[PDB]
């Protein structure tokens, strides 16, 4: 692994009055940080558990 898209890909929440759990891979950290996603306006840097986290941005 060498870093592709995901790691440097921006965190987006969206805007509607319910939030679902998410993790984004933080590029200057080297691990995933938690947030919550609303639904109405995200991207694709969102790992559903912290075990999916490492498969896009570490080579594991």
């Amino acid at each position: 692994w060498q870093p592709p898209w995901y790691c440097k890909e921006p965190v987006r929440i969206g805007s509607c009055k319910k939030q679902f759990s998410s993790f984004y891979f933080k590029w200057t950290a080297k691990k995933c940080l938690p947030f919550l996603f609303s639904g109405c306006g995200g991207n694709a840097n969102r790992f559903q558990t912290i075990g999916e986290c490492r498969k896009k941005c570490l080579g594991k």
